[PDB]
């Protein structure tokens, strides 16, 4: 098993790797949305996507810009690669507020899980948010991902104060019945 | 915190760093208790020890050979360091069959926990053992840790047969009480 960069695409949407070149149009975008992005410190400081781009060369993550032939509307990434299994996470996912409520997320998740399950041949896909990020929480739960539990004192917010973290999973068995409820709102 | 090699001791029990010369005695001792270790990936492969020695220099694990006065009696390690909080894992624990229920673990645990929580001023210590691993699950419950959740499809046993894991964690508010007992324990 290895994770090589891939470009994922469904209709109007295009998922490509975070190149250097994008950090700019990615950054001030984040500054437009400094309200919706407050449960994931590491927003407008562009040391974030360089940390982002870094991880890849180590082989640690595979990190994505989300687009509609631009404009970038946000970013997501695979990471926490566990090849014995194999398994991965999704996370570091955020989107211009205009894209919320719109099912863009759903489109992103479907392309990434299908890749993860049907192509990487994985058995577990992690997804964690914060105990206080109820928006992120329902989203994952609209995705049909089992809530394995909250991990007390697991993160600090954009204020440097502690928060517990929720943790979800979707096994290899889960994937057909996950895949197909996305293929539902998508219709 | 800085994860520096440290020697902790309690009576006839000296947990001291792992050096490359211990590894040959540790693979041996492991093949002895080959059956009592089936719920763990790694332990009969010398390079699973080497791997912790290596990440000792990368800062990702401090790694302990457990001795009973003089006999190399087991291993147990620290890992999954999250500094931004900070918080740690304990794991990689295994003792030769003969010292099970003979009270050595409790002591190997207090020692580290007291190090991880009073010296390291940590806020979260997490442990995970196998869903199929029933002794381990009682032993962690005897510490005072909270069962945070089953984690499906998350691990493999010596067979390689997939399995689930159980997250247990202890925060700092829970320490005082956990220290306490493990002093009641010993008293
Ligand atoms: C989460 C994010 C993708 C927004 O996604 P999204 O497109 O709005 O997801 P959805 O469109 O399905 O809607 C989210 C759900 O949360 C609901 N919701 C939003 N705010 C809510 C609130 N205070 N309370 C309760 N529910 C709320 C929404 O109403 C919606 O549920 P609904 O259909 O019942 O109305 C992103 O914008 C973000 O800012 N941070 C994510 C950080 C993270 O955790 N990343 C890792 C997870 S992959
Ligand atoms: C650690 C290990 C050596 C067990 O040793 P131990 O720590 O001495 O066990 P302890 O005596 O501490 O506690 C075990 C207790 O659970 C009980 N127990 C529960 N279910 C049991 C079972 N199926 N078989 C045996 N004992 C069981 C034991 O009787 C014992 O006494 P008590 O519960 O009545 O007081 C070993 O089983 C192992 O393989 N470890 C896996 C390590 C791992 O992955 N976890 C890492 C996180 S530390």
């Amino acid at each position: 098993f290895k994770p090589q960069p891939v470009t994922l695409r469904r209709g109007a949407l295009c998922l490509e790797p975070l190149a250097e070149a994008d950090l700019v149009e990615l950054l001030s975008l984040a500054e437009a949305n400094r309200q919706s992005l407050i449960y994931m410190n590491g927003p407008l400081r562009p040391d974030w996507y360089r940390q982002g781009l870094a991880e890849q060369r180590e082989g640690q993550a595979v990190i994505y810009a989300v687009r509609q032939d631009h404009a970038l509307v946000g970013t997501t990434r695979f990471f926490d690669f566990m090849p014995g299994l194999p398994a991965v996470e999704i996370g570091g996912t955020w989107l211009a507020e205009d894209r919320h409520g719109s099912g863009l997320n759903a489109a992103i998740k479907f392309l990434m899980l299908r890749q993860a399950f049907e192509q990487w041949e994985m058995v577990r896909v992690q997804l964690k948010t914060a105990a206080s990020n109820l928006r992120a929480q329902r989203a994952i739960e609209k995705l049909g991902a089992r809530r394995e539990g909250q991990l007390r004192n697991h993160r600090r917010l954009a204020d440097g104060r502690l928060d517990d973290s929720i943790l979800y999973s979707i096994t290899d068995r889960d994937w057909p019945e996950i895949r197909r409820t996305l293929e539902t709102e998508l219709s």
